[PDB]
DNA sequence: GAGTCCA
DNA sequence: CCGGTGGACTC
DNA sequence: GAGTCCA
DNA sequence: CCGGTGGACTC
């Protein structure tokens, strides 16, 4: 569970355990002795807890201590089974804390979408835990999907095919001069739910925790929307970076620029909203780096130039994350006609 | 020396040793037990050798083994003196190997610069080791300075003050609207040598190795050119990356786009040549990523249309890096009147 | 299992 | 995916 | 010296 | 500054 439990750990089958001993099943060309079983770790620590939709104490706690609990639980497990032999490289803790920050934040946002969508189709406002009721007029057309995108992905594949064709034709032209314009991905996109899906229940159901089936339901969701999203209906992009270093700030900044050039410049979309979430900004003048104007915006020199990155948000608690997303939906969905 | 010598090591003062034991002198909030003494390492391994300008065997061995030699000499020193107590994090070896790849490459380019410059002023073509004599006609006005840029730096400080003035008025306008356009730095700039320095011998002396004094001379050179370079006199920008990961690609790509926007779009300079060098590209997607067109040029009625990054280069040997730079000088200096 | 690829 | 670094920078 | 920033 | 990583995909 969230608080480590000796008994609950004893109850695990060897394949569900957080530390996997691989001393006698080594990986070709790695010295790894113990693997941190990320998916096991989410199931044990967040099996019946989504932060922000759990107890008041978990919802209000320093979000860093929350995102850090899985690794801390896994090290206690490893120390119990293997004592002085237990060791893990800091680059395993780094990899796993990254994925954990992303998957858990994305799950908080998923439950916000479900509460939001439930209101929009006429079912009122679930009241535990307590959050401000949105004041925007409910409409099934204002529902949204939270898509944790896979490690490797190309966000263009979310678009209806006619929009993919406008992008393809643009690149065709660049190819004749030996140039390209590749697109990669944010960590997460929120999109307006396509009309064909506005009576499906799955988008309105809050999950109770990161059980292996809920992990898969959440991580596979993008496959359902691929091919179905209009350029204007990509409502928020999010990169997640557990901590910052000044040389790791650039991927979101570049991708945001490319998203703006293509969605706004080539497909008529309104302002693309892209933001970055971290738990440890400090040591960097990251807030200053992310004030940069869109390069596209500058190159066209239209009446209003916006930032490529709308904000660097540092969530202090899971409740805060949730409250911020609700306030964002409440404002951004005005723009979608009821 | 370049080949490890127990005897050379035995002769070193405690303060010159490649490994510095800090078990009794810990860094507050660090668990570090032994320090990799980067500057002592370069002095030991490269104190009498700049690769590409040394013996035929060093010039032509796999450059990855050339750049990995200091860390390998350090680990041999550590293992010898401390045996099984010798421990250092992979993150220590990552940091220092990145700085080795940068400093040694820069040094190879410094000697190239010096040999070019000797020819430019009419002193003929040094013959050992033998490189193809350049064909462009000599002129003191076609000498160049090789500038290994400091860790924290803003390339705009290289520019003559009237140019800095143009960038700053443009940014002042952007601030009214709550936007900025920050500049950082590539790792290295080659600039045209300013008129005032064009009969100074320091810019034509090849160094014999990376002794501490020569380390300082190379790392300090950018200071002598601050405030002196015309916008079209920044001839090449280099980003060094020892290995690649797909998330680490974006800092040079973004910066190259900012240099192009500001130098070509606001200051009238020709195409900004910016390239990346790695020893380990781990696949082919990196080459695809760097075929991206420069964003500013994609807006109708701006500067020319071309790649942000000209090329991802994987130097097989020191001699090859030397050769590529001489051939690049032979062509790009056509643009300068002699 | 072994190899490759991802970030 | 990101954290532990050697050296520079600040008082 | 003690502490922070740099990438 | 960058290397060691857990999981995904394929046979
Ligand atoms: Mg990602
Ligand atoms: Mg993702
Ligand atoms: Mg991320
Ligand atoms: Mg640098
Ligand atoms: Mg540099
Ligand atoms: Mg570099």
């Amino acid at each position: 569970p969230f608080t480590y439990s000796i008994e609950a750990t004893r109850n695990l089958a060897t394949t569900e355990r957080c530390i996997q001993d691989i001393r006698n099943a080594p990986v070709r060309n790695r010295s790894t002795q113990f693997q941190l079983a990320q998916q096991n770790m989410l199931a044990y620590t967040f099996g019946e807890v989504i932060p922000g939709f759990a107890s008041a104490g978990i919802n209000g706690m320093d979000y860093r201590d929350v995102i850090g609990r899985p690794v801390e639980n896994a090290v206690t497990e490893g120390t119990h089974f293997f004592r002085d032999d237990f060791r893990v490289d800091s680059n395993a803790k780094a990899k796993v804390a990254g994925d954990i920050f992303e998957i858990v934040s994305s799950a908080v946002m998923w439950n916000c979408a479900a509460r939001w969508n439930s209101l929009m189709v006429g079912e009122g406002w679930r009241s535990q835990p307590r959050y401000s009721r949105p004041t925007l007029s409910p409409s099934p057309r204002r529902q949204v999907a939270v898509l944790n995108l896979p490690r490797s992905f190309d966000w263009v594949s979310l678009l209806v095919p006619e929009s993919q064709e406008v992008i393809e034709e643009f690149r065709a032209g660049l190819r004749k001069d030996g140039l390209g314009l590749p697109t990669s991905t944010p960590d997460l996109a929120v999109v307006v739910l396509p009309e064909e899906f506005q009576n499906d229940e799955m988008w309105r159901e809050e999950i109770a925790g990161l059980t292996r089936p809920n992990q898969i339901l959440l991580s596979g969701a993008y496959q359902r929307l691929q091919g179905r999203v209009q350029p204007g209906e990509i409502s928020l992009a999010v990169a997640f970076k557990r901590s910052l270093r000044s040389d790791r700030l650039y991927q979101p900044l570049y991708e945001a620029n490319v998203m703006q050039l293509l969605l706004e410049g080539k497909l008529g979309a309104p302002k693309v909203e892209f933001e970055v979430h971290t738990l440890a900004p400090e040591g960097t003048n990251a807030f200053v780096t992310y004030e940069a104007a869109s390069l596209y915006g500058l190159a066209e020199g239209r009446s209003a130039v916006h930032r490529a990155i709308r904000e660097l948000y540092v969530p202090p608690t899971a409740a805060d994350l949730a409250r911020r997303f609700f306030a964002f939906l409440n404002e951004r969905m005005e723009l979608v006609n009821g």
